[PDB]
């Protein structure tokens, strides 16, 4: 049994462990942390604040991921998601039950009109889940992102509440 | 032996759980929480604010229960009432009992004129049992809740001490 | 020409004088005050707080009245309204005019679902405004407030953004 | 034309001054002082306090009086009234005017069910103004009170609000 | 052997359980507390305030009862007696020991005047203890406690320090 | 002579009435302000934060506009673009002042790779200020914002400074 | 007509002026200080301090001196009085004045038991003002002061309020 | 072997131990307290203050006492001694030895000239440890504590540097 | 008469002028400022750090430039050294009299071991202004500085204070 | 298995150690520290600084060596590196490990154009790793630090990103 | 008429003016300062601090000088002195007068034993004034202090109260 | 083998305890201690303050001492050192060692020009220590330190670099 769980302090260490398992600088509430100990001074700093919802994926035996709605702006009505999945979990349908629960949880909870994401153009296994959970592209940002030594291109995707009920 | 005590701050934990088994947002002194980090934040800051006031309903062997009286108004003297109880011990007549002692707590400690309630109009279950504790509906608000991806109508129902006392 | 602008600290004792004309006690944040002095404390300690938002109506000439959006929800997307019109203005067009500008404000700018107020059930002449814009009496909620030595009803008035757009 | 208008921080002055023309120490929520600089300290500490309430007595030309509601319990509904008018003010029906709205105040709008007040058992003018509002005693406190170098008995005085109405 | 001992935090428990024995609400300076973390809390923010004095009653064995000297006046030299005996330890002579102990404390150490107490007027047994003291009766204070749905009058009752050196 | 000069304190009414001339809600440093008393406080409490700049457009005689640059982020080394004119100055080439001088800060001077910007796509008059800048379309995003009561689309347009130098 | 009146935070340069006639270091609430800017801080630190009190001695005119009580203890009841007269005034009668009127408030207001002085044993025209106000010295005390060089003896003397009174 | 030894914050439960061995009210840095916690708050609160002294007498096997120097005044080189010594070891020359590194400390070390204490008049077993330390009485000080419902006399006595060394 | 005076917080505006007339972003105590708002903010969070120096460059007329003395090593004994002339001021001798002064106060006053500036390997003009006051080059650190839109080069100067007395 | 991994709170007892095997000064934020205390007080103080990064070196046994990125300027995009490897590892290839990861680091994530560094100039190991690394010297910065007893010349050494990747 | 009073806070324009006049760095509570904006903040953070004393030098006509009592000790009972009078004021007897009443207040005021200063050893003027007073050279501080380029040598000279009074 | 090891939080008691074997009072950064908890509070305070400088001399086995860089003065250069061995371990070489390794510190690490220290004039002891190592007597400083109740004279002893390197 899969769950999404909200995100605790004790939480920290395995958001920080997962973020490290990429080269892209991480970040929490915008401000960049790349230690435990930065991170965990950033949670108390942010703690009330609406703009982010963290949620651990869980099985029943270990936590395998988050689920992160950022930018979260309750006049538009609408937010950005990223999930991060353990790289040895993949393919074993977590990051698809991931997505079904935080699109959800964005749209029936929150009460999001629209969702969407950035992802790497060379990211073809991500942009897939992406497409199977009906995410659009609507953009190429060319030279958007700066990674390992280049400047790569991205895509906007998106997700209306209106097509999720279709 | 059934009884309601004050709620104190190792209660949180079951204060948590209890509302994590509801998909409706949840609230501490009007501000949202989610996870057990941020409730603990919230309690040390309204710590000494009166507007609301929370109980523990429990037996002998566990914890099984928790009154809220929220928007406490000490001029017009009335309060709204909200009573969860974990879904395990539903028909058991904890939520009777939990009841019974809140509003002999607001009219007879408090000195409360009039106690209310919202309640999903499609909530039978619960309806009863406010029903039976001689809530009368005052109002049907509709689309006044937006829950599961619907917007839903909620009665407003109430007791006045006047008819309590009758 | 008439008016919304936002409130000022500068306006604060006009609208100390406006609630002044009336018995009920005055709110900022949920937190009472009677005087100036207790309402420019409450309103630097709330400064940021976006669950209530005021303006100031105006003519050319003066300051004529205040519109109050309050217990505003971003995630139910509702709010209750409250306009104060100076009593010498009365049948002026004032409160049709800042009812129609914070209606607007609330659905198209805000992204309101409904808007509700509260109106003693004798208030013939400010029913007949709220009437006029179209709010529906959706509850009578007894002896909810303590007024000039009685306990008065209520009604729940609400207009529906769907309502509103046909 | 007679008012009662709430207390601001502009008013301590008077308020001093007022106080100085007796011998008997002075309180701003039960904490002493007898100097301007002392009050206006005490009253930005106290500033957000309800459990006393203060109004500025006054006709179109001046300000004449104080009227104080110290130790206003809104659970048993009580409240202890002082009221103290220039003495060159005396039988031009100030006290009257003051006590008059004060009580209204009390039972109207702040909804106590009683107030009552102290009395040296020698103020026979003062006890006057009390008893024709229909304060009745209820108490003689002997030497409860240390004044001018002897300790002096004072009655406990008070009013219902049922018979305030009667 | 009894003896009174001053409280410490560590005794908040205690008082804590003592007083919820008890329907009446309950207070620490005057701001009241329901719960043992209330009471912590306001212990911290008035540790060093002397207008209340609380002492714990004991005997080898245990702790029995608490005695609360509040509204401790310098100027006027008097001062209000609460003590509260487990009610499993009464007629055993604690509430007796109690009494003695801070009548003695208040008069020969504190160099009071005089000390009373508020006392419902159905409540013989403890009327009992105080007239065995020497307290006398000063007042019948009609309405002035609400508990347990009611208004209740109290007898206000005091004693002299010059009665008791007698 | 046009110039940009460095936002001062004393600017914020200017940037207050400006923002005010457009119904979308306006943000400093991410939070919302509608008056100027909310935006003085904000520059307070965002005064040494890099991650927005922020410059007055002025003539000679007076302030005509306000350029902003925000979302700065100095690893991908990108940020967005907004130019407010006052609408009395448009077509009078202040747009385009304020646009070659606000690229030419963001490149040469902060070393941008990247700017970008969002514009209503029914917003033609200033689609073709940025298009004349070089600005090209990478997105068309649907439903993103939600503006005078309806969801409209919004162009990404983006100018790299590789292509700035050809 | 001469007058005490409560001391102000405008009076400190009077105060200051005053010591400053005398080489002997003065204390404000046990902390020395020499100059007003030092004295200004003092009397902030201490503001609410009730262990001293001080008033300043005036005629219709001018102010001509400070009466200070300090040491005051509510438990032993008594207090050590000061008084400084500018010496332009000496033989006036302001010093037998002031004392008169302090005393009284030391024994009449704060119910003090027992008033006593310090005195340097040459001080003749001094001793001889207490001497008339029923002063009796109770010590001698060898080397307490060091004054201009020297050590020097001081008079204790005392007034017993039984004495005051008959 | 005796030894003084400077107070640690450990010692405090000596000191509260020790002090309530006696009913006169005790007091650290002129502040009173009763209580453990009390001490514990004052201790922190006045922890680099040279105003007073303290050390804890010892043989090697316990803590049997304790010197306090107060009112330390650094300009007239006196203060003010206080020797408690457990009464259980009362006659074995703990308060001779504290009396004599004491003295010592306070000539030799602090640089005092003078030295003084007060004791009740009838307190003869303490008087005799001072006298055989050199003190002399210089004043007779009627009715200055209160101590068990009376008002005692006491001694002024003292010590010169100048007789300590002859 | 030239002269260099310590810089007061009201220079700033003259320093952020001055540094106004660069394109190259400007710096207090390594935090980067482009406004007076900003640079008053940074002025008084590093108002006692004695790791720079500045000083205000004058002649009787008016203030003509700025000395600063930074990076100030007080282990290593080295500081760089930075001028700025207004250019309006060019040629008329102040950067030579800057220049000699200040290299004056580093070695005589605060006793530099050695002093280093750097320069873009352009700027003719300033490099023989140091060159005349004996700095020599040390390094040509290339692509050092991005201004402009270029990345340029740089030299390192610098001048040791034995070469200095030669 | 090598790895470099952020710093963390509780790597600073092996900073500390590390930084004691050499006699130079070692700073923290361009603050001095010799004790692990002074490092644990600075770490906490620019905890979120993005002015310097710094990295532990580790292999799967032991952590062996740091690498920091210091005086990191995000406008001209260059940085200053200083690497330690305990000296017990040296000739492992730790060094050269640590230099080519921070050098990526630098580059190629945190998007530097240039690094530099100092060198002793006598330390010839140091410098054939750095030569090795590709870096170049720049200048020859003569008595630059003073280093047991001596002034010690420097060399800038650096390397631009165009040439690395080439 | 010259006379000493206290240094206020409205002193600190001369007194950073008259240190203005000496190139040797200037202290206020051995915190240096060079600008009258540091001189502000360092005697606010010093305020209270008793181991400086300073006094202004006056005659009827305007300031001329400064006296410093410094490094106070009130256990070994000694001070440093320091005299500034402004140079055009030289061999008026200002300097004579200056030291004459710094004297006096450091032994019979503050009850000082020794006093000792500080003087270059080619200072004729300075030692002749210091000489005349009475102090005697002590020690020869051989390049004690870095002035103009130079290390000097300094005289401690030194008065002892014993020597004074003969 | 001997070392000098920087001072750490966790040497405090240590310090204390060698400090409390002489009368002499003992000072933490100008601030008088006595015992262990003041010495913790005066380090916290004066953590980063860097005119002082401690150093733990130990051996393998055991911390033998304290070294012990005072008012060091970075404009002039020097230092003042004091150290202490604990005199158990007197005579085999500790100090001998302690003072080789902290002069080297001040002349080759910190850059110090001159190093002192004071010395009664009677221990011989440390004198002929200090001779040893090269210092040398400029002055005779009569009865400048109280100790033990006598005035005693000290010695100024002096170690230039320039000599030390000789």
């Amino acid at each position: 049994a899969m769950k999404l769980r909200a995100l605790e302090y004790s939480d920290l260490l395995f958001v920080h462990e997962l973020n490290n398992e990429y080269s892209i600088m991480s970040y929490w509430f915008e401000e960049p942390y790349e230690s435990l100990t930065e991170l965990q001074h950033l949670f108390d700093k942010h703690l009330l604040d609406e703009s982010e919802r963290r949620f651990i994926v869980e099985d029943e035996n270990q936590v395998v991921g988050i689920v992160e709605l950022v930018e979260i702006n309750y006049i538009h009505r609408n937010c950005e998601i990223q999930i991060i999945i353990k790289p040895e979990f993949s393919g074993k349908g977590y990051a698809k039950f991931a997505f079904e629960k935080a699109i959800i949880y964005a749209f029936n909870i929150l009460n999001m009109h629209k969702i969407y994401l950035y992802v790497d153009a060379d990211n073809k296994k991500a942009i897939h889940i992406y497409e199977s959970e009906g995410f659009k592209t609507e953009g190429l940002l060319k030279e958007q992102f700066y990674t390992k030594g280049k400047y790569k291109d991205a895509y906007f995707m998106s997700l209306l509440k209106s097509e999720y009920i279709l």
